[PDB]
């Protein structure tokens, strides 16, 4: 009521974001927007928080207010030449990720979009998963941006968290070449074509080994075999800790 602070005259991230303002919750720095709303939002109000995922910090009377994310865009943070992250910090943002997404595929989320463009990064350097919409709770059942997409979804139109696993190889991919863009002379039409050839992404100059063959097991062409989220924090984790 009395403890929000609103800079009507101040937008976050000059409009990329529609119109989300500059707020003070009480001295917290935020991100304040005035039920087609992201379903994470509708899940923290209803039922659902993590560090890794960007959600709701409360509501005020409407006015729905996030935290403030510094760089609001890993994919944007990454490709910048001012800021020099190391290959354990890379290895390291990809790791938070997955900790994010073993926390919604608990919570049985299917993201759709994960890619390093949906992430966003804060002053203390922590990742957070954003959904802009596309994300849906899949319920009681198992199912519900092609260069993302898995082969069957491509195909089939039907996404499941091991849909989100393969992305989720790509976005490693994104991480370790410090945004580049995949697939970079292919039409997003023949994608299906480029794949069934027997064709993924090459190893990047700086991706370990190990890390490499994580992506390989991501991209893997049967769904039911790529390694859950739970897998893939625990195989990342340990190859973030070979790094000084
Ligand atoms: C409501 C809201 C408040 C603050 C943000 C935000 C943005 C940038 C930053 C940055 C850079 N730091 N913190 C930030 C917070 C966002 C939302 C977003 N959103 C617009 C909605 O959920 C939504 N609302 C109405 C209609 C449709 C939708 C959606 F489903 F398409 C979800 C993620 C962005």
């Amino acid at each position: 009521p009395s403890s929000l602070i609103v800079h009507f005259n101040e937008v976050i991230g000059r409009g990329h974001f529609g119109c989300v303002y500059h707020g003070t919750l009480l001295k917290i720095h935020c991100a304040v927007k005035s039920g087609e709303v992201s379903q994470f939002l509708t899940e923290g109000i209803i039922m659902f928080s993590h560090p890794n995922v960007l959600s709701l910090l409360g509501i005020c009377l409407p006015l729905v207010v996030l935290p403030y994310m510094k760089h609001g865009d890993l994919r944007n943070f990454i490709r910048n030449e001012t800021h020099n992250p190391t290959v354990k910090d890379l290895i390291g943002f990809g790791l938070q990720v997955a900790k994010g997404m073993k926390y919604l595929a608990s919570k049985k989320f299917v993201h759709r979009d994960l890619a390093a463009r949906n992430c966003m990064l804060d002053e203390k350097f922590t990742v957070k998963v954003a959904d802009f919409g596309l994300a849906r709770d899949m319920y009681d059942k198992e199912y519900y941006p092609v260069k993302w997409m898995a082969l069957e979804s491509l195909q089939t139109q039907k996404f499941t968290t091991k849909s989100d696993v393969w992305s989720f190889g790509v976005l490693l991919w994104e991480l370790m070449t410090r945004g580049a863009p995949p697939y970079p002379d292919v039409n997003t039409f023949d994608i299906t074509v480029y794949l069934l050839q027997g064709r993924r992404l090459l190893q990047p100059e700086y991706c370990p080994d190990p890390l490499y063959e994580v992506m390989l097991k991501c991209w893997h062409p049967k769904a039911e075999m790529r390694p859950s989220f739970s897998e893939l924090v625990s195989r990342i984790s340990a190859i973030f800790s070979t790094f000084i």
